């Protein structure tokens, strides 16, 4: 189930940062021509992919998941940490690659077809066929378009979203988070933003937690704030990874806004016990634009300026200030929606109509 079955198989290379429609189209054509296909993800320790947060391992794992139900397609990893352009290193890169073939196949006396898209690779590869019983052959592939699409996807992700393979999409998603008091225009604001650009959105986990377990704000305890941290995060993850994500998604609240309600309203010894779960979660969050509703749930209502001042205190603590936009109105914009909807334009780049 984990080594390639057939007798003649073909080989397809790539950095795969990210994998996209182009690749897949070339791969299924490649699969229908052989009995099996060996994908080879190539990477080195600070390559184009790694620089944007998709290191060789991250790419490999995502690729394994992407082909997780294709029996006759195996994903391999060719790690490149050796000599540059004037090497005997082609000698070595070769048998690194031929190691991948021997390990991920049964059935000696194979018939291998390399599908290479760079001419120097085919020239240096043909010099280094090993003396097993396999008789390798090289064919040329048009990667002019495929490498060029990957270039554009990395540059403008939300412009080529539908061609990014779904496993890689969670990494390119823009994320807008709204934070604020029980001045919960935020929930209506979050919907109105997302539904105006057909985006998905999360809901305040605290509201759902309190209703399901049936407790008011004053009755929340340390054990409950921890359940709300992971609750809200999972809700937000669920949307970022949602199949209905079109490139940006909106989060109703954060671990920070639940940590503000937790430094307030919670004994200093108790709060200090949660700080590790708080770091772990806030570190696992990635936000692009943070919208804050200024002072305009029963216990969380009354302390608006208390919460709002502490919220900025914490937001500085985590260096998120330059992603923060405050939806004020007086003394610029007509409605806080107007201010907010235009903020999304500046921070994600989607087109919006005028009245
Ligand atoms: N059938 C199934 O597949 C199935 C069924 C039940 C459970 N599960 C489990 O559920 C999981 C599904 O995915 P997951 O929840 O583990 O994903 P995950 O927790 O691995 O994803 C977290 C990543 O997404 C980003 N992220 C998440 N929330 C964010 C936010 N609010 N803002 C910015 N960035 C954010 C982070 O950068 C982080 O690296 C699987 O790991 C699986 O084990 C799967």
């Amino acid at each position: 189930k984990s080594k390639l079955s057939g007798k003649n198989i073909g080989i397809y290379f790539g950095t795969f940062a990210p994998l996209h429609t182009g690749h897949q189209q070339q791969i299924y054509k490649c699969a229908s021509l052989n009995d099996g296909v060996l994908l080879v993800v190539s990477g080195y320790d600070n390559d184009r992919g790694a620089q944007i947060g998709l290191p060789l391992e991250k790419r490999f794992r995502y690729l394994r998941e992407a082909f997780n139900d294709e029996e006759n397609i195996k994903v391999s990893m060719l790690n490149e940490n050796d000599l540059p352009e004037m090497p005997n290193g082609w000698d070595e890169w070769a048998n690194r690659l031929f190691e991948l073939i021997h390990h991920n196949t049964l059935e000696n006396d194979l018939s291998v077809t390399f599908y290479v898209g760079e001419l120097e690779y085919a020239a240096e590869l043909k010099k280094r066929f090993p003396a097993d019983g396999n008789q390798y052959a090289v064919e040329i592939a048009d990667r002019h378009d495929i490498s060029l699409s990957a270039t554009q996807i990395r540059e403008n992700p939300q412009e080529h979203w539908t061609h990014i393979n779904r496993v890689f999409r969670r990494h390119f998603s823009k994320v807008v988070t709204v934070m604020g008091s029980a001045s919960t225009g935020k929930t209506t604001l979050v919907r109105r933003l997302a539904r105006s650009i057909n985006a998905p959105f999360s809901e305040e986990y605290a509201r759902e937690y309190e209703e399901a377990f049936n407790i008011d704000d004053d009755e929340l305890k340390m054990d409950d704030y921890a359940r709300m941290i992971t609750g809200q995060y999972d809700a937000n993850s669920r949307e970022v990874n949602s199949p209905a994500n079109q490139g940006i998604v909106f989060l109703d609240t954060d671990a920070i806004v639940t940590r503000v309600y937790a430094k307030l309203y919670l004994p200093k010894e108790d709060f200090e016990q949660l700080e590790p779960l708080f770091r772990k979660t806030i570190a696992d969050e990635r936000m692009d634009l943070i919208l804050v509703i200024p002072p305009i749930h029963m216990e969380w209502e009354e302390s608006r300026h208390e919460f709002h001042e502490e919220l900025m205190r914490q937001l500085a603590e985590f260096g998120l200030l330059d992603k923060v936009v405050i939806l004020d109105d007086e003394g610029g914009y007509l409605t806080r929606y107007h201010h907010a909807i235009d903020a999304v334009h500046e921070y994600t780049g989607v087109k919006i109509e005028r009245l």
